[PDB]
């Protein structure tokens, strides 16, 4: 406060040393896009080969949701069972939670579950992980001189780079877009019922022939006296080819001759299943689809691989390229410096406005001078709390220039005015200065953070995302405070050059005097018109709740939005169909799909990546993703190029005309945030009524919900919808008659229709599976049965037909379950005129309306409470309940806080107007910048009302003798403030491409805000203090 | 009894392919013996959560446990958060030479 | 110790101090691997190491011990089943490896309760029955009808190799090494000279540090940058107080 | 003066210290009997007992 204005170098210090130190701070700490926002997800895979999903989630599934249990922090738990036989199974743990022990109590309780599963799922390898919730980059590979294919690339890749990634440090997941190379021996029927052979024995001559044997030793320890050798022993090893596989000896025929595994299958080395396949711009390709593990900062992650492919690049084979088709790094590296520009721009142009009105250079340098200390110094006291350097923070640092600019500002132009008036040397004019607005800078480093601070203590996915900004803002606040007290005045007493005792300098430059009267002049015309309105201090009183009335008119009729959609240069489309068409069918949707996006669009589009036969909704043969990536941004300069018009007439030239059902969207904003879309209902069987009265029942729901197309939309179901299912049953009594053991029967479909996990084989130094299934040819339809035969109790092969029954009926491929107990959930939307707090209730009704045990439920997406509407405005409450207690304290009355405060609608009424005017939204980043405009709102007046004050009780002059003087002598630090805000906030209002979503909330809300919030304010203020007075 | 080559193929692979997705892994050793005995040592960041560092390895040790052969599986595991060399040493002998 | 025990003798044996704090051996010298990076195989890759070893004990002037660690491709006893003959003979597959595997390695079956606390049963061939090549001809099997059968009627058995000690860093197969810094350059530069060695090796052999020699040390790198910030702050805390940069100095 | 000194001086760590307990390690060509292996520890308890 003092110290350091006779001693100038001590700030000097100090000063030096939190740039010093915010600089050793922008470096060792960890650039993000926001924070960890994800609710800790949980996930439980599990597969079951060729299985049907209700001989799936009978036998893994409820052997699961049963043996789990007394586990910390449970929120609830989902259940995807398919008829691939992947199945699913989430647990949510509260946000906050311990990412880890909630992967770990998941781990116990599938160990006292592991064999309970059959003998495949046990060594199919279950995987439990603390995997995010959607895809984080994606690595693509090809061939360029095309000496391998779709299957091959996939192998290497499996083979020598993904068994290195999934090993890196919180990688959660990692998705391989199709396999490795497996032993795949691909049996024949016709070969088999002629030399008398079952799937059954072809099983165990692998299980025989290709395994690595218990060895033994020479010189065997024990050893019987002095030996002198001692050896290990090496008998049968794995095979290493095709070839030598083609030669394992089933038979020995009649005859003496042999009959090899050559004989009775075609052998070929191949990949471990046939339902990925993927295809960046149409050339068979590979991918990586990485994904994180919770709690884990993404912008290290992937800049460390990097750290994994900057090693795989030289021992590869002949030509095999890597490419880029979806990655959420380009971004997030170019969102951070194009705010950092902001943040240069934010100073040279204040440099500016800074200069007009002191228009001199060895002054201006000190409200420069500022900046950085107090910023760096931000970048210090993130680092050391619990933050990380991201967008959300990043932002409050270009909106936290305001609560630095002006007690910065104010100090200098204090001394300016001390200079204009008396005539004491910069040193003394300085301390005289200080002494005079000491206790006020060190009011609104309280009463600033009184609003700032209670959004920080927000619920849920808003939490963190608001406790960056009410946190990021307030140490920059706080750091000006101690700045301006002890730095800033500092310098003031230095470099601030001496003024003539009453100068102004009008007109006496030329170049700026002629700039210089027409502000002093100006300024002795507004004074004199404060004395006007104070004269008729009703008439404008009245002016004044009309604002009021307005802006609550204004307040209400903007819609709630959160954190608006951002164009990302990577988007994605889904393909669905008729479920159980073929693969086939898929691919062309695929090539009809990658057509468009590489037709009209080429434009834009620079690479589609599309996937058949796997869904974000989950697996199976009619399943499609299509990942695409644009253009680099400023290759597309319009609306027209902005993926929001892409993907909408995207959608109508698909479907328009079309058999199945495919649709392109944005990804919401915030990879795995969302939470903002809509709804999601479940429907749960809580009287144990089975799934085919619960198809049934979420028909009548669906049916009798599209009755009110005015509070919702979209009741629909999620997933997918009941195919049919062959169905074989086994005459037990006629089969056993024959005289055929049941153990044959079943694993020679099993393993003829589904495939069979056997034995590991050895390609090349690394373990692979051996498949053993029946040929393409023979498993295609209905009769393909009766090829089938085993071996009897005589010796004499039998056909299927001869002992089964085979009949068309129904199932679903997807069976749901939330809780443990069957559900079926849904996916709909909040009406276009009443929000989900109402389409939620409209829709927790109609379910009581359906049968005897079918419940209702809320998970995921909808389960919170949100934003405004509901608790924002009881925190608003505690904001500005809290700003009052800290005034009355400062002005020795209950009856003056209110004068600065009143002054809280003039700036909202603008900002509204920004918001409402440009098509703009209330959301975080507004309600950011809304609280923003409420700080200098009173950052502004709190000044005007404590001089006014002080003339009076200070010096002691009349009331409007007073406010006058205090409205004149500092009329200035707030034009100069507001006009350097303006036009140093006015960026951000422009701007395009990059992140600009955000840019402009934060920017619109500030300026429109942040006009009126002054053009206003030196006006009323006045007129709040007399008036407020004129009630003691 | 097994030699290396019927240890590394059967028992070693099998793990340090199921082994992943855990947190500040650094690297991964594999010492594979003619005598059977079979060390994979996974070191972790310095200062790192020894506790759990542990745990994200018993997780893929389990959904690994019934790959590996029926002896190896009945002969036991052993997953340790160990040292790396000796702490002391416990002698025992017979006086009286009752026993060997 | 070693002048006495090495100086006349048959096997390499030699005694030294444990180094600075136990675990601590993070100080004595390097420690490289050898990395299997395109699916060669061992029996290539002891052979890559060789050429690295035979080409970098060409420089005794920047880094000397460049040898293997952990052990050598010692010989192994195989035994190839001709299934058909075997089959032919009629005596199961299961019955001929079992009875091998728990002759020569023995077999882990029950677990006997010895005074209160169970124990083990381990069933092993008797120990004279299990020493040496031609020991193999006494073992016999039952058959599909009920009589015996020697091995020798159903095996070959010859000599080849086998590496004992299979090593492997990060999931693929690697080949550890053990040497040290040179007697005029560190560890900073006997690293660098053996970064480069290693890519005159065959197509597919990587390069990789691991352990005791994967960090940046003291004084030579980054002791200098905080020895910087060490007194840059020093003169930093001085002019305050002095109030002069031109006094700080003295 | 004295920077021409502070190049000379070799870099160490944390010095070796005498510690009262020390060990040492017996290698054979690998493969050599358990016994072969026992005459190596016996000329070698023999050294520290001698
Ligand atoms: C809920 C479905 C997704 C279908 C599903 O759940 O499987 C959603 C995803 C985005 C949704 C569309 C977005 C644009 C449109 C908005 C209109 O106000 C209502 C109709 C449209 C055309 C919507 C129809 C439907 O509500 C869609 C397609
Ligand atoms: C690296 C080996 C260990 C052998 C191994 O890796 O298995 C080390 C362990 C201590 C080493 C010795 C220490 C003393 C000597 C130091 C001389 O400047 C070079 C030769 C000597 C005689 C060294 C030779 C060799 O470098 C040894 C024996």
């Amino acid at each position: 406060p003092n110290f350091f204005i006779d001693r100038p170098i001590f700030a000097w210090v100090i000063a030096i040393i939190i740039m010093l130190a915010g600089g050793l701070a922008i470096l060792k700490l960890p650039v993000a896009q926001y924070p960890t926002i994800a609710p800790p997800a949980v996930t439980i895979s599990a597969s079951y080969p060729g299985a049907d999903a209700k001989t799936v989630q009978d036998t893994v599934t409820q052997v699961i949701e049963q043996n789990m249990n007394g586990i910390d922090n449970l929120m609830y738990m989902s259940s995807n069972s398919d008829s691939t036989g992947t199945v699913q199974i989430t647990l949510t743990f509260e946000s906050g939670t311990d990412a880890d022990i909630a992967q770990v109590q998941v781990q116990n309780k599938l160990q006292l579950a592991m064999p309970l599963l059959p003998q495949e799922v046990q060594q199919q390898g279950v995987s439990v992980e603390k995997s995010s919730s959607s895809f984080l980059m994606v690595v693509g590979v090809i061939n360029t001189d095309g000496t391998m294919t779709q299957e091959d690339i996939s192998d290497y890749v499996a083979a020598n780079m993904k068994d290195a990634i999934s090993r890196t440090s919180g990688v959660g997941d990692v998705q391989l877009f199709g396999s490795q190379y497996a032993m795949r021996i691909w049996m024949n029927p016709n070969e088999l019922n002629k030399f008398q052979l079952t799937p059954v024995d072809v099983i165990t001559a692998i299980k025989a022939q290709n395994a690595q044997v218990a060895a033994g030793q020479l010189g065997g320890t024990p050893p019987v006296k002095g030996q002198q050798l001692n050896a290990s022993i090496i008998a049968q090893t794995r095979l290493t080819s095709t070839e030598e596989f083609g030669k394992i000896l089933l038979k020995v025929n009649q005859d003496g001759s042999r009959v090899l595994l050559r004989d009775v299958a075609k052998i070929e080395l191949g990949g471990e299943n046939y339902d990925i396949i993927a295809e960046f711009n149409g050339q068979p390709a590979s991918g990586l689809g990485i994904k994180l593990a919770t709690g884990a900062n993404a912008l290290d992650t992937a800049a460390a691989i990097r750290a994994e492919l900057a090693k795989m690049e030289p021992f590869f084979p002949s030509g095999l390229k890597i490419v880029y088709p979806y990655d959420t790094t380009p971004f997030v590296k170019i969102s951070i410096h194009e705010v950092v520009k902001t943040l240069v721009e934010a100073i040279i142009l204040v440099f500016l406005v800074m200069y007009l009105f002191l228009q001199n250079f060895r002054a201006t340098l000190i409200p420069t001078i500022a900046v950085p200390v107090v910023l760096l110094g931000t970048f210090a006291v993130l680092a050391a709390f619990g933050f990380s350097i991201n967008t959300l923070t990043m932002f409050g640092m270009v909106l936290a220039i305001g609560l630095l600019v002006d007690d910065a500002i104010v100090v200098v132009e204090n001394v300016e005015r001390v200079m204009a008036e008396e005539g004491l040397p910069p040193k003394e004019a300085t301390r005289k200065s200080m002494g005079q607005i000491q206790g006020a800078l060190v009011g609104i480093a309280m009463v600033l953070s009184a609003v700032f601070v209670p959004m920080a203590f927000f619920g849920g996915s808003t939490g963190a995302i608001y406790r960056q900004f009410s946190i990021t803002i307030v140490s920059a606040m706080a750091l000006s405070v101690l700045v301006a007290l002890i730095l800033t005045p500092a310098l003031c007493a230095t470099m601030l050059k001496p003024i003539a005792k009453g100068d102004h300098g009008e007109g006496k430059k030329g170049f700026f005097g002629w700039f210089n009267r027409m502000f002093e002049k100006s300024t002795h015309h507004y004074t004199d018109s404060v004395g006007g309105i104070l004269r008729s201090t009703g008439r404008y009183l009245v002016l004044y709740l009309i604002i009021v009335v307005g802006m609550a008119y204004l307040f209400v009729r903007l819609p709630s939005s959160f954190l608006p959609d951002e164009d990302q240069g990577v988007f994605m489309t889904m393909v669905q169909l008729p479920a159980g068409a073929t693969q086939e069918r898929t691919q062309k949707v695929l090539n009809e799909v990658t057509h468009y996006y590489l037709t009209k669009e080429k434009n834009n589009v620079e690479s589609v990546f599309a996937v058949n036969g796997f869904g974000f909704a989950g697996r199976g043969q009619n399943t499609g993703i299509a990942f695409v990536s644009l253009k680099d941004w400023a290759d597309r300069p319009g609306e027209e190029n902005k993926v929001e018009a892409i993907t909408m007439r995207a959608t109508r030239a698909f479907s328009q005309i079309k058999d199945a059902m495919v649709f392109a969207f944005n990804l919401p904003a915030i990879v795995e945030l969302g939470t903002a879309t809509g709804f999601d209902f479940e429907l749960i069987d809580q009287a144990g009524l089975g799934h085919e009265k619960l198809t049934q029942a979420r028909n009548q729901l669906l049916a009798e919900a599209a009755k009110h197309p005015d509070m919702l939309t979209s009741v629909r179901p999620n997933g997918l919808e009941d195919t049919p299912q062959f169905k074989i049953d086994i005459d037990q009594e006629k089969a056993q008659a024959l005289g055929v053991s049941i153990n044959d029967i079943n694993t020679t479909l099993g393993a003829a229709w589904g495939g069979s996990y056997v034995n590991d084989f050895i390609d090349r130094g690394r373990v692979k599976k051996v498949y053993v299934m029946s040929e393409a040819k023979y498993r295609m339809l209905p009769d393909d049965i009766g090829d089938w035969y085993v071996r009897a109790a005589d010796g004499q092969m039998v056909p299927f037909s001869a002992f089964s029954s085979s009949r068309w009926e129904y199932g679903s491929p997807r069976l749901e379950r939330y809780n443990g107990l069957p559900s079926m959930e849904i996916l709909g939307q909040a009406a276009p005129g009443k929000s989900t707090g109402e389409a939620m209730e409209l829709m927790e009704q109609l379910a009581s309306k359906l049968p005897t045990g079918v419940g209702y439920d809320w998970t995921g997406m909808s389960y919170q409470e949100r934003l405004s509407g509901n608790q924002a405005p009881s925190l608003y409450a505690i904001s500005l309940i809290v700003v009052f207690l800290c005034l009355a304290a400062l002005y020795e009355s209950w009856s003056i806080p209110f004068s600065v405060m009143l002054v809280v609608p003039l700036g909202v009424i603008g900002a509204l107007l920004a918001a409402t005017f440009r098509g703009l939204t209330n959301d975080v980043y507004f309600q950011v910048g809304l609280l923003t405009t409420i700080g200098l709102s009173a950052k502004n007046a709190i000044l005007i009302v404590e001089f006014a004050k002080d003339l009076m009780d200070k010096e002691g002059k009349g009331l409007i003798e007073a406010t006058l003087d205090a409205v004149r002598m500092r009329l200035r630090p707030i034009l100069m403030t507001s006009l350097a805000f303006i036009l140093g906030v006015m960026p951000l209002v422009i701007s395009t491409g990059a992140g600009s979503g955000a840019q402009n909330a934060v920017g619109t809300g500030v300026m429109g805000g942040m006009v009126t919030a002054t053009v206003l304010a030196i006006f009323f203020v006045p007129v709040f203090f007399v008036v407020v007075r004129r009630r003691f």
